[PDB]
């Protein structure tokens, strides 16, 4: 229902950057890029770190994952 | 009809970071946050900037933004 507010959509990024690390998938540079990544994604939109877990709280993409979303679209523009 | 791959993923997230500072919506500070952050994210994933265009042309996630995919989302969990 919700129109993707910057903040809600920086959640998500996050939280999967987040689930990437948490399942310890990437590399350790890649890790580290993350890191500094989403520091700078906070301050890009102006949110903390640990704000996401109330973003994803407060908007409707709540058992979910952002690729999990990106699953469920399907636009094949055949022009 | 994509799983989200991890290329796939970054590509849509990159986009739209790209879109934000495309319509110079975003501050200064934070375009640069994601300057800074877009070479981290390319680093993690393994992959070029300018390969997004690549990315969101092979993947049929084409004719639509990160947004617009998280608007089409509605999960409401209510436990």
């Amino acid at each position: 229902m919700m129109s993707a507010s910057k903040e809600e959509i920086a959640a998500l990024i996050v939280n999967y950057f987040s689930s990437i690390v948490e399942k310890k998938e990437i590399s350790e540079d890649g890790a580290d890029s993350l890191n500094v990544a989403m520091d700078c994604i906070s301050e890009a939109f102006g949110f903390e770190r640990e704000a996401v877990s109330g973003i994803l709280g407060k908007s409707e993409f709540k058992g979910q994952h952002l690729a999990d979303i990106l699953n469920s679209a399907s636009r094949v523009p055949e022009s």
